[PDB]
């Protein structure tokens, strides 16, 4: 109930919300049907429009006007934004040369530079270049401030998941807003764009910026605007709030624009009708900046111009229909469009089988424009699994396409020419970032980065301590002139053992055999020193990884590689080796094909055994350091140590063999040497975090050898490729992956062809940040470099995307 009887007089755009049934005058009241009767008349004035004209100058205050051109307007803080331009001979902000803002130039009483976050829905990254002639204010912010060529949204590249990620620093799986549409089985409730359920606080996890600010005594301007409130009024309201007394004035403000998304959907991302909305967004930016300049705030405020996602060309005829694949199509619920989520229509139907649904959707048509996944098999870089609101069965839809259940859904719902929601690596989904202000750098371009990082930076801009989040705090320090955050490296929790020769061959009863009874003081002091770590500076370029949890592990040295061997998981946590440009690929000799050798430094009790693999009809084994890249016939024997062995399905060995035999050498050739760190990952509960031993769901049959869910590699070289990887003087270059360890290659539709036609594409799909691998393994890489820690943090967040220019 709303008793709409009270009044908005002197309460227009009030900052604290008041409790029903007392009527409301805040910027959200319309959206709750809760405004006082007089809200429109008092708060939403329009008379005379939004601009002063020559003859309105020095007029007598008429309170009915939308904005004022009277003499007192300045000190009332309610001039039209162009007032000083029309009436006092001033220039537009956009026409002034830019001048470095070395320090905040703020009115007396300002305790910190304010922050204004100007967010634009559907603003595709390439609009910065392609619409540059029609957006002169935006181009001035961009070229004078700090900008990235684009910013990576989160998956799915929808409106609510991305806006709430900007607010929280959290993946949608952690913040809970996993789509624009959702079913929560615990609540038995549904979240939709249209309607009231979305207002209930139980949907919204984490801690968004406005709450972080409030709890720490920073005042927040109410972030959200009822859709009917026009843009000009939002700007004037912000400017008016900025005129409040010190004790009442907020420090952080939000403006949201529905454009260009709204038009992008109707006309496609580059439709000729898209010029106008871009012009209009720019004009609004101009009004803000002119408004700030009038208040002498234009060298005081930090302004963020940020998009939630881009926009792709998508039409009704590019729809796949599940009714073309599925016989039981009425027994499923589909969340449709640019992604697919499938569950059973009814939980009482015990004949619903996800396994058979997946198989029926897998590689069925030569040009199929979606791929089905169990959510835990999605590329780990999407971080899209650990939420009860994310259905077990997911469809990754090709860019430019839609998925629907039945054709009736598409014509009883071509209207639209643009959409978004695809894989967040897709170029058309990239969006924008521009920071302008005393705290951002001057005329600086920064590399692309992910939107999950910005919450930390907005917290830094306001002197707040961020709630725990998925950003890597410090990885965006290179955006900022000051207020940087100086993190320390995490402390190593477990130190390694350095075992020597402690066991005799005959103590091993592993069912392993090797043709190695093949016989000198020159090459014997030599093998001793290699086992003591004489070549360790060659293969361990950035120090050993730190183990950040309690465990028992050993460092093992070899001529060609170094490993940290886990006595608990019976395999390395990591294996590190360097392959120079000059290195040679060799094959495994025939006498060594099934050779597995006991490691005399590690107890039988802490070793794998060959018998488990013989018994396990599903499971085979591979090696972390590839025998193909051994430096010499004698060094090759080290690669067959039982301590370099890891469990691998035969289907995954195809993937692994090609990577190790062909790709490593190829990268060394292209990058002038590479350092490689490889290892297993165990993520049975798909939370993106290292499993403890009691979480492991699968072992090699009859043994305690745990089966990894994934294998990672981190491939580092010199950013200046004219220097070799092992003698690099400056910044580094990295690419990494987290390959799912699967008993089949159903994911790759062309897997019956030669590995040369499908493996690299699979790896590219499962590209990863080093930081993703840190979460998954409890390890911390690049501990010993000459580089600044902030720069290392930036490198650890890098994602090699494999999209063109
Ligand atoms: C991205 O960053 C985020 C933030 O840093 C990371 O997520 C954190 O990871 C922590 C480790 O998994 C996790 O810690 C757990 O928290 C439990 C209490 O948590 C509540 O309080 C916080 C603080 O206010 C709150 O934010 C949480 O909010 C979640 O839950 C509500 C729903 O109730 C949602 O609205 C909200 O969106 C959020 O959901 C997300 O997280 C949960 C898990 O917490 C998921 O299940 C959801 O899918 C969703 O993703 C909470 O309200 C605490 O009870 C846990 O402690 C257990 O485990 C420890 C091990 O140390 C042990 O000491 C205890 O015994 C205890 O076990 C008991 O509970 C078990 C489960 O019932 C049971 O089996 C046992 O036998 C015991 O009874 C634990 O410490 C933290 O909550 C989240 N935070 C957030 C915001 O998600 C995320 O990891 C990062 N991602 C990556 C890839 O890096
Ligand atoms: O006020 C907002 C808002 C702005 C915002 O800011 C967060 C800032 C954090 C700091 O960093 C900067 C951001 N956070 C949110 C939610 C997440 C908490 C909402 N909205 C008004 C319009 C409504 C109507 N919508 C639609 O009707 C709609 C719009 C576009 C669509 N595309 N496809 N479907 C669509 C449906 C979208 C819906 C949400 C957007
Ligand atoms: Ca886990
Ligand atoms: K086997
Ligand atoms: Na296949
Ligand atoms: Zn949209």
């Amino acid at each position: 109930w709303t008793a709409t009887s009270g009044s908005c007089k002197g309460r227009c755009f009030e900052l604290q919300e008041v409790g029903p049934p007392d009527c409301r005058c805040d910027n959200l009241c319309k959206s709750y049907s809760s405004c006082c009767h007089d809200f429109d008349e008092l708060c939403l004035k329009t008379a005379r429009g939004w601009e002063c004209t020559k003859d309105r100058c020095g007029e007598v205050r008429n309170e009915e006007n939308a904005c004022h051109c009277s003499e007192d307007c300045l000190s009332r803080g309610d001039c039209c934004t162009n007032y000083q331009v029309v009436c006092k001979g001033e220039s537009h902000w956009v026409d002034d040369d830019c001048e470095e803002i070395k320090v905040p130039e703020c009115p007396a009483g300002f305790v910190r530079p304010p922050l204004i976050i100007f967010s634009v829905d559907g603003f595709r990254a390439s609009y910065m270049k392609k619409g540059s002639k029609v957006m002169p204010n935006i181009e001035k912010l961009r070229s004078c401030g700090t900008h990235a060529p684009y910013m990576r949204p989160v998956y799915p590249t929808k409106t609510f998941p991305n806006l709430y990620t900007l607010a929280t620093g959290l993946y949608p799986e952690s913040h809970g807003i996993v789509g624009n549409s959702m079913y929560d089985p615990v609540f038995d409730a549904s979240f939709h764009l249209r309607g009231r359920e979305k207002f209930n606080h139980r949907w919204w996890g984490g801690q968004p910026l406005w709450i972080t600010a409030t709890k720490q005594g920073v005042r927040a301007g109410t972030f959200f605007w009822s859709v009917s409130i026009p843009h000009e009024r939002r700007i004037l309201t912000i400017l008016q709030w900025l005129s409040l007394p010190d004790n009442e004035r907020p420090s952080v403000y939000a403006f949201y624009s529905e454009q260009p998304d709204f038009s992008g959907h109707k006309y496609g991302p580059f439709g000729p009708e898209m010029t106008n909305p871009l012009r209009e967004i720019d004009k609004t930016v101009g009004q803000l900046m002119d408004g700030l300049k009038q208040l002498r705030l234009h060298r005081c405020v930090n302004v963020i111009f940020v998009g939630d996602h881009g926009m792709e060309d998508v039409t009704c005829d590019r729809t796949e229909f599940l009714s073309n694949y599925l016989t039981n199509v009425d027994d499923i619920t589909l969340v449709p469009g640019t992604l697919g989520r499938i569950r059973a229509k009814s939980i009482n139907n015990s004949k619903y089988d996800p396994k058979t649904i997946i198989a029926a959707l897998t590689c069925k048509k030569p040009d199929q424009h979606f791929k089905p996944y169990m959510k835990q098999h999605l590329p780990k870089r999407l971080h899209y699994a650990n939420n009860r609101r994310i259905e077990d069965i997911h469809l990754l839809v090709d860019r430019r396409w839609h998925v629907a259940r039945k054709p009736l859904d598409v014509y009883k719902k071509c209207f639209f020419q643009g959409d978004h929601g695809f894989d967040n690596k897709v170029n058309s989904m990239q969006t924008v970032f521009v920071g302008y202000g005393p705290t951002f750098k001057y005329r600086t371009k920064v590399p692309p980065f992910e939107n999950i990082e910005l919450y930390n930076v907005m917290c830094d801009l306001l002197g707040l301590k961020p709630a725990p989040n998925n950003g890597t705090h410090g990885s965006l320090n290179h955006l900022l002139r000051t207020n940087t955050f100086r993190p320390t490296m995490p402390d190593e929790v477990s130190r390694p053992n350095y075992p020597g020769i402690m066991y005799l061959q005959s103590e091993f009863d592993l069912g392993c055999t090797c043709d190695d009874k093949v016989e000198n003081k020159l090459e014997e002091l030599n093998k001793r020193l290699h086992t003591k770590g004489s070549t360790k500076e060659r293969h361990l370029l950035y120090g050993r990884p730190a183990v950040l949890y309690r465990t028992s592990y050993d460092i093992l040295y070899h001529t060609d590689f170094e490993s940290g061997y886990s006595e608990i998981f019976l395999m390395p946590l990591w294996t590190s080796y360097t392959i120079s440009k000059q290195a040679e690929v060799s094959s495994i000799p025939e006498h060594l094909t099934n050779c597995v050798r006991p490691d005399v430094r590690v107890s039988p009790g802490f070793s794998q055994n060959c018998l488990a693999y013989k018994n396990d009809k599903q499971m085979s084994y591979g090696f972390l350091f590839p025998p193909y890249l051994s430096s010499s016939p004698e060094a090759k024997y080290d690669a067959f140590l039982v301590t370099n062995m890891v469990p691998m399905y035969p289907a995954f060995k195809r993937v692994w063999a090609y990577f190790q035999r062909v790709l490593v050498k190829k990268y060394a050739s292209e990058r002038n040497g590479v350092n490689v760190i490889s290892g297993p990952i165990f993520d049975y509960n798909y939370d993106g975090l290292r499993d403890t031993e009691d979480e492991i769901k699968q072992y090699v049959e009859g043994s305690s050898i745990p089966v990894p869910t994934h294998y990672y590699s981190i491939i580092t070289s010199c950013l200046d490729f004219t220097q070799p990887a092992d003698k690099c003087d400056g910044p580094l270059s990295v690419s990494s992956f987290i390959l799912p360890h699967r008993p089949d290659n159903d994911e790759s539709c062309n897997s019956s062809e030669d590995e040369s036609k499908w493996v690299e594409e699979l790896m590219k799909m499962h590209t990863a940040r080093v930081r993703d691998i840190e979460h998954l393994t409890g390890l911390d890489f690049y501990r010993k470099t000459s580089r600044s820690y902030s720069e290392i943090l930036t490198l650890k967040t890098y994602l090699h995307t494999y999209e063109s220019e």
